[PDB]
């Protein structure tokens, strides 16, 4: 249920620009049918990456769960939502949500990848 020392990276195709709709033709993510329908606030308030990792079997029973992520580097932490898979190999719907906020200095953004840790959690919206 918990995973540490995983090399995370970020990748953007069509985010919030196209209201990051998980329904958008070339995306079609698992909980799109249920979360792409929530307004903007909530959606931009609570991040929404994927159910992946070397240790994260959580799909069918993950369409309404959240994921807490921590960054040893700063000690900062945040909570994202579980929605889709890892078409790239890990957390992708970031850029403004997780990475960008737990990266106070920018070391990750200028380099490309980072070493982070995470644990499955509740949303409590």
């Amino acid at each position: 249920e918990q995973a540490n020392d995983v090399r995370a990276t970020y990748h953007y195709y069509r985010p919030a620009q196209n209201n990051w709709d998980l329904g958008a033709p070339a995306v079609s993510a698992y909980c799109a049918t249920w979360d792409a329908s929530k307004p903007l606030s909530w959606r931009s308030k609570y991040g929404w990456t994927a159910f992946c990792g070397p240790a994260g079997p959580r799909g069918q029973a993950a369409c309404g769960k959240c994921l807490r992520v921590t960054n040893p580097a700063t000690g900062a932490q945040i909570t994202a939502r579980i929605v889709d898979q890892c078409a790239n190999g890990g957390l992708d719907l970031d850029w403004d949500t997780v990475f960008t906020k737990i990266d106070t200095n920018g070391i990750g953004y200028q380099q490309g990848h980072l070493n982070v840790n995470y644990q499955f959690v509740d949303c409590r919206d």
